[PDB]
């Protein structure tokens, strides 16, 4: 035992360098990349995403490739979510995502619920060589170049804690209550 009865011995070559970055978005709608371009192996990334309210039936993972602050200018790879528990606003705002990169070029992303031991794994692969260098060449430059546009969304994110600095005058307006007695038994 512990010696593999079924060992997978196969020949293959990878791209060496990761095309683009990979990650999810957190509170404020800002992307946070775990794995970055030009970094494939050996490395393993894991991050806990926490937003205001996820209200998910477990954990949600939107697998998009690229790098930006805006999630709109990236390229979707796929989607998978773990639905095992009733969608709750509180209790499940922690998206636990761990990317286990296999030396064979297999992206094994493991997601786990915080309420119960519900784990979900999916094999993300880019095995099919069909990614022209022009794709990554333009994106590596444009995504960075358009970070100037990312600054505009970062603005409203920074405005969150800035608005938090706004102190209100009163707590609540005291409404006029009517206290009289009309004898009508």
């Amino acid at each position: 035992h512990m010696g593999d009865k079924s060992e997978n011995v196969q020949d293959l070559l990878l791209l060496d360098v990761a095309p683009l970055s990979l990650g999810l978005e957190t509170a404020g709608g800002v992307m946070t990349a775990l794995i970055k371009r030009n970094s494939t192996i050996p490395t393993k990334q894991t991050q806990i995403f926490t937003t205001y309210s996820d209200n998910q039936p477990g954990v949600l993972i939107q697998v998009y490739e690229g790098e930006r602050a805006m999630t709109k200018d990236n390229n979707l790879l796929g989607r998978f979510e773990l639905s095992g528990i009733p969608p709750a606003p509180r209790g499940v705002p922690q998206i636990e995502v761990t990317f286990d990169i296999d030396a064979n070029g297999i992206l094994n992303v493991t997601a786990t619920d915080k309420s119960t031991g519900k784990a979900n794994k999916i094999t993300i692969t880019n095995d099919k060589g069909r990614l022209s260098k022009e794709e990554i060449e333009r994106m590596v430059q444009e995504a960075e170049k358009y970070k100037a546009e990312d600054e505009v969304q970062r603005e409203r994110v920074s405005a969150k804690n800035a608005y938090e600095s706004y102190a209100f005058n009163m707590k609540s307006a005291v409404e006029d209550e009517g206290l009289k007695g009309k004898i009508s038994e």
